[PDB]
């Protein structure tokens, strides 16, 4: 199909995307830029998609922490995601589409912002939230592993899916962990969507970037870096260290597991078969120049390596 501005898409449904994907990068990204209005985007995927429990309720990737943002703010886990669900819902209203569906097309959209970013698979229809999501959904940083596996498996994603998810914290920073650093990222390169998360979370803790009692912070090895205490284990834990090694050098497998999950989490509480395809309205990110390292002075002895299958690479 050939949409009114002569842009194309395959199912022309989806041209009614290009309006809103100019306003947002010009408007929501500020210029269609890698920075913190994506970050939090990316975020808020999450933060809406989790609130989905087969037995509890909720109804997934279905807009309901911007329509009963009163209700799912409040939830000790959304703290700062009030930001961008004010940032979003002018959109929203504006625009016509339902708050699913534009909470996961402006994920996308930022995503295709960063260099090493992908497209995530994006599908359009989801019908407006009927329901808040019930509390206690969301994980915490302070959660156990065994705690974090179980809810990411009650929604539905494996222990891999779980790491291959947290490849998202390679574009990311923390503002509520320790408020006296807020902007504080988890790789040294948050503007990049690269391994280097699951690189630098396999170091030695070394010291706080900020104040020393965080709940839910571990030591950093980094003075600019913050090391959440859940990256802090999963990076060790039997259960999860030998994916997240994996990960490592592999930005392959880093973008086709991100794409893919990412686009399961997306279609939480929805059906694929019911939505209309609209990927290739999602712009092309820019690739990778640079190669993968350890920090410069750092050497495999500061690694902590947690795989006894397969030793950690030689970077
Ligand atoms: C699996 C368990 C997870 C835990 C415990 C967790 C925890 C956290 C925490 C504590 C923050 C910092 C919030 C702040 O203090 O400002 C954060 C930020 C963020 N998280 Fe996660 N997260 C998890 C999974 C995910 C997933 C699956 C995604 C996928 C979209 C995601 C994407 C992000 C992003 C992009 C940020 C950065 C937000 C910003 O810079 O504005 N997280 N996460
Ligand atoms: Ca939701
Ligand atoms: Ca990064």
């Amino acid at each position: 199909a050939t949409c009114d501005d002569g842009r194309t898409t395959a199912n022309a449904a989806c041209c009614i995307l290009f309006p809103i994907l100019d306003d947002i990068q010009e408007n929501l990204f500020d210029g269609a830029q890698c920075g913190e209005e994506v970050h939090e985007s990316l975020r808020l995927t999450f933060h809406d998609a989790i609130g989905f429990s087969p037995t509890l309720g909720g109804g997934g990737a279905d807009g309901s922490i911007i329509a009963f943002d009163t209700i799912e703010t409040n939830f000790p886990a959304n703290a700062g995601i009030d930001e961008i669900v004010s940032a979003q819902k002018p959109f929203v209203a504006k625009h016509n589409i339902s708050a699913g569906d534009f909470i996961q097309f402006a994920g996308a959209v930022g995503v295709s912002n960063c260099p090493g970013g992908v497209r995530i698979p994006f599908f359009l229809g989801r019908p407006d939230a009927v329901a808040a999501s019930p509390d206690h959904l969301v994980p915490g940083p302070f959660d156990s592993v065994d705690s974090i596996l179980a809810r990411m498996g009650d929604a539905g994603f494996s222990p891999v899916e779980v790491v291959w998810l947290l490849a998202s914290h390679s574009i990311a920073a923390a503002d509520k962990v320790d408020p006296s650093i807020p902007g504080t990222p988890f790789d040294s390169t948050p503007e990049v969507f690269d391994s280097q998360f699951f690189i630098e979370t396999q170091l030695k803790g070394r010291l706080f970037p900020g104040t020393a009692d965080n709940k839910g912070e571990a030591q950093s090895p980094l003075q600019g870096e913050i090391r959440l205490q859940s990256d802090h284990l999963l990076a060790r834990d039997p259960q999860t260290a030998c994916e997240w090694q994996s990960m490592v050098n592999n930005q392959p497998k880093i973008q086709n597991r991100f794409a893919a999950t990412m686009s399961k989490m997306a279609l939480l509480g929805q059906d694929k078969t019911k939505l209309i395809d609209c990927s290739d309205v999602i712009p092309t990110p820019p690739a990778l120049v640079g190669a993968a390292h350890l920090p410069a002075g750092f050497s495999l002895s500061d690694v902590e390596q947690a795989c006894a299958a397969t030793p950690f690479p030689a970077l």
